[PDB]
This record gives C-alpha cells, structure tokens and sequence, in this order.
C-alpha cells in the first residue's frame, strides 16, 4: 500500500491523475518525483520551471552546481538530486523536445530512466513544452516503465483525452 488517492489504475502498474505534480508532491511526498528537465538542468518552464519555484530556487542552485562539475546530462538520459521540500529526491529525467528537432525514438530510453526506482511520481515526458503528442508519450511510459508509476496530468481536457483513448 503506498499514500497515492484517486488516480485511476491503467496497467498493473501505471496509474493517471489530472493533478498539479506540485501540489501532488507537496501533499504525498513521494521517494520520487521526476522532473522533466533539459540536459543543462535550466528549470525555467513547464514542469520544471514550477519545480523549481516550488523549492525557492534551491533545485535550480543545486542543479548549477551538479553541471559545473559534471557536465550537461545526456537527451533520454537522468540525474538524481535532491527532492529539496518536494520529495526525498528528484529524478530529473531528459525526453527529447520536439521544438529542438530531437530523436523521438529517445523518449523510450528516457523512460527507461524510471526503471531503477519503484516508485515515481511523474509527468508524462516530451509532453507540454517539448512538443511530443502526449498520447504517444503515454503510450511508451506503459510499454517501458515496469515500475510504479504515478503520472501527474496538468490539464484536466488532456486527462479526459488519454483516459478516452488509452488501448
Ligand atoms: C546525476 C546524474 C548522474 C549520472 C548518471 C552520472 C549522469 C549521477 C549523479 O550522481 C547525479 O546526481
């Protein structure tokens, strides 16, 4: 049994909420929450620009210094940092974005990200500001991910379109 309430259930273990991932994570505080992230960790929109300012900034200082050290991550590649007030830690996890002309194929290798760990909370990656149809998004999350995963939909027509549509 974990703390997640109202999602609905999938797969045996994908499960889909129209809900803001900040107020979710705020509420649950989950081992897990992903970010969806660019390969500099520059949180400025989308998911993880309201990450970000949930924590006052502090993923954004640790982000810096995590690349000043280590470099840029790589497209469908992750990093665990800090979940600061959000969560134990973040998962901050690069899906392609469309609107850089980036591999789609990289989304399956992004969500592969989420495999080593049990549990999540998360968006739908390349969704939003990276451009990807998020219906497919959600389709390689349940064709990849074998872990727990709880996803977090921002807007509730969207929610009502991949529920409608999910095979
Ligand atoms: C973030 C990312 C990484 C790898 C997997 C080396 C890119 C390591 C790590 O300790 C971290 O915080």
């Amino acid at each position: 049994v974990n703390s997640f309430s109202g999602y609905l259930k999938l797969t045996d273990n994908v499960y889909i909420k129209n809900a803001d991932i900040v107020e979710e994570a705020k509420k649950v505080k989950p081992t897990v929450v992903v970010n969806a992230a660019n390969v500099y960790l520059k949180h400025g929109g989308g998911v993880a620009g309201a990450l970000n300012k949930a924590t006052n900034n502090a993923m954004q200082v640790e982000s810096d210094d995590y690349i000043a050290t280590n470099g840029p991550l790589k497209v469908g590649g992750s990093c665990v940092l800090s979940g600061h007030n959000l969560a134990k830690h973040c998962l901050h996890v690069v899906g392609p974005n469309v609107n850089k002309g980036e591999d789609i194929q990289l989304l399956k290798s992004a969500y592969e990200n989420f495999n080593q760990h049990e549990v999540l909370l998360a968006p739908l990656l390349s969704a939003g500001i990276f451009g990807a149809d998020p219906i497919h998004s959600l389709r390689v999350c349940v064709d990849t991910v074998r872990t727990n995963v709880y996803l977090a939909v921002f807007d509730k027509n969207l929610y009502d379109k991949l529920v409608s549509s999910f095979l």
